[PDB]
């Protein structure tokens, strides 16, 4: 990874970065103890491999907030951990790939459009999904899951639509063990996220959107862990006579 | 290492932090990129072993100065990376444990008293000193060097009183490949540290001090890396007609 970050900018940053940090050991009166027990920390999550769970759950989100103040499209949210690139395609009418262990959860029926600015649907759109499955595993991130369980990249319609069925992810809880767990734990926190759907939506010639999408009624979505979730990323589910739960949520993208 | 820090105070430390942290990224509209390279740099701090290096160049000064709030006595610094406990005992007088490539060095003669708030001295009050040779290294932090080169615990007189001969430290430079030089390379930083000795000071039922002394007219004393110099830290040792450089510093012991 690199930026474009001239080294005025980044002694700028580091500045008050630092200063703020000092700061607060000054206010609180931080100790020769808590420093060590930090310092200690620092250590435990490089050595645990969460440095990306860690800044997905408490900086990402004021990432996304500032990139969001250049765009007039759908609503983002943060990325998190758990992306993974070239999931394998499905046409617009499709389901998501699962196990049997999956089939048993009630249907999630996922609807709408990709548009541009002024409501133009939007021809060779892709809609990347990603979600958990009702254990609050991920496909990659947990050893017995088919490598693109509840993965896939729909290519939506002439017009910009799709219909993807799927189900309802479970909850999310950050590990309680590691060190990011400890410190949500030694403060006596929740290591919970609500239920989500990712996606990232792109077209040509279009800004591509990184989102999550949220259930109403839906426990921690008053208390997300990692504060990425807004209220007009909330969906709304109506239940058909099948049984299977219907949303419908548009995209609009801003122009590359 | 453990502390004794209520759920609730690491709630507060950690909230405004965070919060810090959060708002810098707002303020200074932190991107992707940005937050890409933030994250492996987090990764290869880590990787590199330099959280302990990273802490007490940027952090460790600033609980120093928490810490100085508490004391009456002689100015403490930071105690940095490089501290070894239990170094070989030396009598009041004498010379720390040193090579041939260190007795070409123009010897520093390091005389004072260990004393109380009122100015009585100290009985079995014990020096450790440890510092770097003219090259900038550590023993135990260079394999080169006889595990306690420039390293010792000097046992003071029944006056509170030592002599104890060594040379002066060359400044110190942080590697500029690793994490932390990479930090300061990239933003136009100086990777130095002016020369300095470290002590830890104690004494039968007083508070112990960790201090660093500097020398007038060193190169960086006006600008440590780690921002751990301080004006009644600093020493003007006179030179002998033997060519040796005299200094005389006392150290005031808090009650513990
Ligand atoms: C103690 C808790 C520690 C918290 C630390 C907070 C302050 C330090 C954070 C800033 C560190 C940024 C990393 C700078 C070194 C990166 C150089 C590098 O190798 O990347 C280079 C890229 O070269 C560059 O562009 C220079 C790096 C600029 C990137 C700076 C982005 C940092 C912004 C994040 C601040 C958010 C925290 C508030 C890869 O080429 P190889
Ligand atoms: C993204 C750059 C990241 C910067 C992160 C800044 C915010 C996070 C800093 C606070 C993390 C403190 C670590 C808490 C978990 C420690 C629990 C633990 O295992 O130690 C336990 C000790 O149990 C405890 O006492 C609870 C931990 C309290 C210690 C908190 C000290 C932190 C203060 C440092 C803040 C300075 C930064 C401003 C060891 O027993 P085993
Ligand atoms: O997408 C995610 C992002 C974060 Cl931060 C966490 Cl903790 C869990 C996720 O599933
Ligand atoms: O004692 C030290 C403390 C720090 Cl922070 C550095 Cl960079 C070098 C040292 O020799
Ligand atoms: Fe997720
Ligand atoms: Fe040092």
């Amino acid at each position: 990874a690199t930026a474009d970050t001239s080294p005025e900018r980044l002694a700028a940053i580091a500045k008050d970065a630092l200063g703020a940090l000092n700061d607060v050991i000054l206010k609180h009166g931080v100790t020769y103890p808590e420093y060590r027990v930090f310092k200690q920390w620092l250590i435990d999550v490089g050595e645990g491999g969460e440095w990306p769970l860690f800044l997905d759950v408490f900086i990402e989100h004021s990432v996304e907030e500032v990139l969001a103040r250049s765009r007039k499209g759908t609503m983002g949210s943060i990325e998190g951990p758990y992306y993974i690139e070239n999931s394998p395609e499905l046409p617009s009418k499709c389901t998501l790939p699962m196990r049997e262990e999956d089939e048993k959860i009630t249907p999630l029926v996922f609807s709408g459009q990709v548009t541009d600015l002024d409501g133009n649907g939007l021809a060779g759109a892709k809609v990347e999904l990603w979600h958990a499955d009702n254990d609050g595993y991920y496909s990659q991130f947990a050893p017995h899951l088919p490598e693109w369980n509840l993965r896939g990249t729909i290519i939506a319609d002439e017009e910009g639509r799709y219909e993807i069925t799927t189900i309802q992810p479970a909850p999310y809880q950050i590990p309680t063990d590691g060190p990011t767990g400890q410190f949500i734990e030694a403060q006596n926190g929740h290591p919970w996220r609500p239920a989500h759907l990712h996606l990232i939506v792109s077209a040509p010639g279009k800004e591509s959107v990184t989102t999550q999408l949220y259930f109403k009624g839906g426990e921690w979505i008053d208390s997300d862990v990692a504060s990425a979730t807004k209220p007009e990323l909330i969906l709304d589910p109506k239940t058909g006579d099948d049984g299977k739960n219907y949303v419908t949520y548009n995209f609009v993208l801003d122009p590359a």
